[PDB]
């Protein structure tokens, strides 16, 4: 039915599925001609399989396609696409910003599509070497942040559209108010109604139907920390509306937040999306058992999606030992898809930070120890020393070489220092 | 005479540099209406100052503006923008490339524009706190690499005025065939005639003139390396043309590479440039002394360039004290701005390797591993720990009080995780 | 107090404006340099020149660089920049979208930028001629649309500061709900409370005031034909709202549309704005004057700018003698600034379907006929069938010539079949 | 062999084409999974059918999505894609430029992809209303100009990989150097060796094989005017050297321009492309048959291109049968597809300096003078005086109840003033 609009969808892709549109709605809205979309496809299916035969999928955000790269290289599996970083150092206005839908609505699909890019390099280059590939797939999955839809379920329609071309396996909707979205751990957040939420995300299904992807929706609550909501007008939602209180300037109602109205959304979310996400203020394992555990009563065998975010302070918080067993512990609870949201940024401002300051101190003893440390990591499988290799340039090369049937006098790679000092 | 068209141009500035064309011809092909540029002119002045005064300038090649940010945070006084990393992850293609020109022209202006937006937030950032800045000024000069030209004479006025409006301080050109354009430190490089490359630097000249900015100028030379020459047509170049190997197959000529022609070059290069640049395979004092003391023999108190690369096996070729003191020694020498080109490139590519290594094999353990060191650097001038501020969601705060007269129910930073757990 | 926040702004620049925030807020806001914004300069105080000195201001909506260069050419002293026309051809993710705020919030000022861009190019290739201009400047001011801001306060706020860095002269606003914007000859348009539209404005002129420009701001309302509010919140909007029929689904409440809502919204909109703008169901001059007569008991001299849709059937609803005095009679009323919005859409699309047309019927006959029409113009002043010089080939010959010294052997120009073919 | 690389490929797409690599170096440099170029397929297939069963193909630059929609509703079958244009009014520089390469790379296929998503829209919009479409396809061919390549062989590689990622189905490449690039019709114009464009042809096979998509590569060659040339390197090219006049100052050689230099040219450009064009200084039918005839006498068949521009002054050139019966003739001789280049540049100039200036003169009566034609000619099919259809409003109207399962408030179409007053 659905699966002959979706051809690449595997059996019990939509199992538990709900949509709101048919399948003849299907057919009307998607044009006269079969376009594929195979990053998409593959991403989507490797990600099914990866979160159901795994002990979980883990990911870090990254913000460069070089940063995707190497995580792969060092054998992740998915690639975790953060709104956060795209604001602060990978946007369409080529400007630094919080994390409040302030950049334009492509910066997200443009970095994904970016990722998928150099992933494609770095599996040109090691199928043209003809000695196999050094990891399981250079296309691990990416699953991105869409936000709030930027606007109502046609912006949450586009933008699900968008990430398909640009190849990504999962998108994420929140439901915050897109004009005045933050940041999960910010203050200040406004919920949407629960049934404005569920548009945008039958929105997104009807994006993915429509283009004949399987792509899977993370829905996400803001409603632990949130305490205003847009309006009242959902009866699901008016049962944590403070009246008393009435409403602010602005016209928003007044919530009691916390663990149960993300419990009441989540299960209503549940029907129309693939993984349910809770935004926490705090890495906590019992609350998030005690969520899974309620989401499962209503809907048993339902994954989920946990943030381990680096708005949290780990140490303070923790131990070490719940530290090291915690994405594991979170795993058996059924959050099958674990990121570092922020973990891009923070590598590579720390990084550079720590390499500037060095260099300022002793100049160039500042870059060999970089260099050296680079070195003894290839043991490991680092492989960006010999910085030429890495980028493509024996690819291209060879792809010179095809060109001119082996006669080209200016190739790159043979007279190299690379060559010559590495 | 050019400085009434170059207003904001010091006195001095333009000392001993040679024009091919007259301030008429400027006036003609200006338009009829001041534009100001406002960064580029700032930009290019202070490093005039920096250049002179300091003993030498060094930087390291950015490839996003976070990283350019922690660099001038870090106390660094010059930024350097790689085109070797705008191909490998940073161009308008949204593709890797190796270090050939194959992404589009516009590439690097668009990296440099990244680069002091990310620099005018965090001077907005730290204005507002209005507790003064933490650095001498977050414009710190950009020197950006324009290649080849992208092509002619008129390729190159189109890149270097793409970089006055981007607010760079300073553009390099190198004598390479654009087409056939490689890394400096790779094989098969095709130099064009001594003339046709002073034919771009006169193009660079006259962007500048005509944008009215005292922008700096630095010619490079790839003729250390470089076995190939697209004509014979320039009499300087004739000595060091081969005409016992015959042309190669695409009919260019073979020259016999190394310092003689470097140093030829770099002198006929001196008065159309503002400094001087000469690609070497290793990093050799003694070599840079010979070019230093043979370039100024003809042209007394010439600033020179010198690229610290990546592109060599340091501790390979150097003793630890002679790395040491390395750049202190170049800069005696003339060398008054020193760059590590591919730094930005190593930093994040090792740096996200080694997260993602240590979060496949423990998790979360590998990721407070992080941030404990990064908690531990605060000491040391780090910031980006508290990531919510260093983005600017206090600034944006700020904005938001000012519109709403100090009324807003949903600013971010007073209920945030960031202003409870940092 | 804010005239040393903003050197370029002439006397009485900001007379009758209020402001949210202070002086000092500005220069906490603004960072610790001076970057200049010349065109946005520039264009602002030609625009407020203009508008105090013309019988009225009137423009066509532009979708290219090319087309604004045309308009200038042919005296028009104002551009205007329709959101409409950059959905349906003009965006920034390269789709044809309807007018609902479904593109990136970069592409109106990506657009203003391009224009500048060839009006730029246009004067640079006169300058280098020598002869003077054939134009009072190739710089016209441009009137862009921002929408609905593209969200809160913040996003209105960013899409100003775009605008202005792309040389944008002024900018308008619109009171809807930017998540369901529509085209204001559209249904289904909601409304945003009138203090909500209040704050997008101050948003604005704060982006102004700290870019340090005195870029005009346009406030536009859409209460003529809407008929859904977010929210009764504000007073002011509760003596419209239809509290019987309760509300949508999605929580709007409905109200009651028309002249006497945009007549209340537009006199609280007055003081923070230098334009106002009711968006209308047809051309009519009878409620345009009913409109400026109110805003007037209110607010006495101040500007209007008024839409001469092609959303309109402008046969159907006036005979030619109405039709040919319209924008005059508007001027009187005090509309100083009237735009036709579609206009490059139109004529574009027009224009390439009778082309087509023509050449699949009879080929090389279709296009002579275009041809020969643009000799015909060449004494009115058109100068595009001379297309070599037209994009600048000439200006670029010179810039070589200046680089070689005058011996490049690579010159475009005296061998081309332009300079053989198509002398007088 | 290069048939299974390329799967959407009829049987006999690439007779009489030779290649420079082999079909392992493709499975090589490749990669190891399958992307698939939906538009890309499906356009050059259909090139490919219309220039072997029409008479010939005829085209109109698009410097829009918007002009390529119309030119497609109006019926014509292909469409053109301008470098000239993209440099005046449709360049990812913001600027406008001469038709020099100035422009970055990437700005053509960038425009390609515009035209596709716009057709896109077009045929989503009449498919779900549900009446069948207006048009034989939406999805008209595009041919596209790849200018010099914008350098060497690696970058011709590149831009043709990006014009198939935009869905091109055909794509030109000039025998010109790119760093000194021109319009056709301009002077200064600077050749290549004949060796060192083969090798630019190569490369763009190279990627359409590498893409697994058979796309229709055109050789042009620019030597009709081209009095230089960057080097004699090439035995083919030295015949039309003169030597006795030497090198320029740049190092360039001089050559006898004209017909014979473009002759040779193409005869050995020929089986490295799927057409051959040649730039002539004026619109010409007996130097149209002249080349025609003496590619042909080297390979029976072979399918020309030929640009009817607007550099060329027509009237003045010639009289009204011959520019009337042109094209046709054209065809006869070979010419199966055949393009105005600049006529989307031309339209859209004349057209709005003509409304602006009735404007000035008479503001309101100027403007309802466009729209009465644009009523008039709805009679002929012109659809876009009903604006808010045209981009597509009652298309995503419908996808809004979709969503909603017919629940929306907010729709945009039942309450329009189009509905109203365009009855
Ligand atoms: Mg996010
Ligand atoms: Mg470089
Ligand atoms: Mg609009
Ligand atoms: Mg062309």
């Amino acid at each position: 039915d659905f699966y002959s609009l979706i051809p690449s969808a595997p059996k019990g892709r939509f199992d538990g599925i709900e949509r709101a549109h048919t399948a003849e709605d299907v057919k009307r809205l998607r044009g006269s001609v079969e376009i594929k979309y195979s990053l998409a496809e593959m991403g989507a299916n490797r990600l099914w399989k990866l979160i159901h035969e795994e002990d979980f999928v883990n990911a870090l955000g990254a913000l460069s396609g070089n940063q995707a790269m190497q995580m792969v290289r060092a054998g992740l599996k998915a690639i975790y696409l953060s709104g956060w970083q795209v604001a602060a150092d990978a946007n369409t206005a080529s400007a630094m910003y919080p994390d409040q839908s302030l950049y334009p609505a492509n910066a997200g699909p443009e970095l994904a599509k970016r990722i998928n890019r150099t992933l494609q390099r770095a599996d040109q280059i090691e199928t043209a070497e003809g000695k196999g590939l050094s990891v399981d797939t250079w296309f691990a999955p990416i699953v991105a942040d869409a936000e709030a839809g930027f606007g109502g379920p046609l912006d949450a329609f586009e933008i699900m559209k968008a990430y398909i071309e640009a190849g990504a396996a999962g998108v994420h909707f929140e439901d915050q108010l897109a004009s005045e979205k933050k940041c999960g751990h910010l203050g200040g957040k406004v919920l949407i109604p629960t049934a404005a939420h569920i548009r945008n995300l039958n929105a997104a299904r009807l994006a993915a139907d429509v283009m004949g992807t399987p792509t899977l929706i993370v829905a996400r609550t803001d409603a632990e920390a949130a305490k205003l909501l847009t309006s009242d007008i959902d009866e699901r939602d008016q049962p944590f509306v403070d009246y008393e209180a009435g409403r602010t300037a602005e016209g928003f109602y007044q919530v009691k937040n916390g663990i149960e109205p993300c419990i009441a959304r989540a299960i209503a979310y549940a029907p129309y999306c693939d993984l349910i996400w809770m935004e926490t203020s705090k890495p906590d394992l019992a609350q998030a058992r005690r969520f899974a555990e309620a989401v499962h009563k209503a809907h048993p065998g339902k994954l989920l999606a946990y943030n381990c975010s680096p708005s949290f302070n780990w140490k303070k918080n923790l131990d070490d030992a719940t530290i090291a067993k915690f994405q594991r512990e979170l795993g058996a609870m059924g959050y099958k898809f674990q990121f570092i949201t922020l973990a891009g940024f923070h590598q590579l401002n720390y990084g550079m930070f720590e390499l500037a300051r060095g260099y300022k101190d002793r100049q160039m003893a500042a870059y060999s120890e970089l260099q050296q440390a680079e070195f003894a990591a290839e043991a490991d499988g680092y492989t960006a020393t010999k910085h030429q290799r890495e980028v493509g340039t024996g690819y291209f090369d060879a792809v010179s070489l095809a060109i001119t049937g082996g006669q080209s006098s200016t190739t790159a790679m043979k007279e190299s220092t690379e060559t010559a000092q590495f």
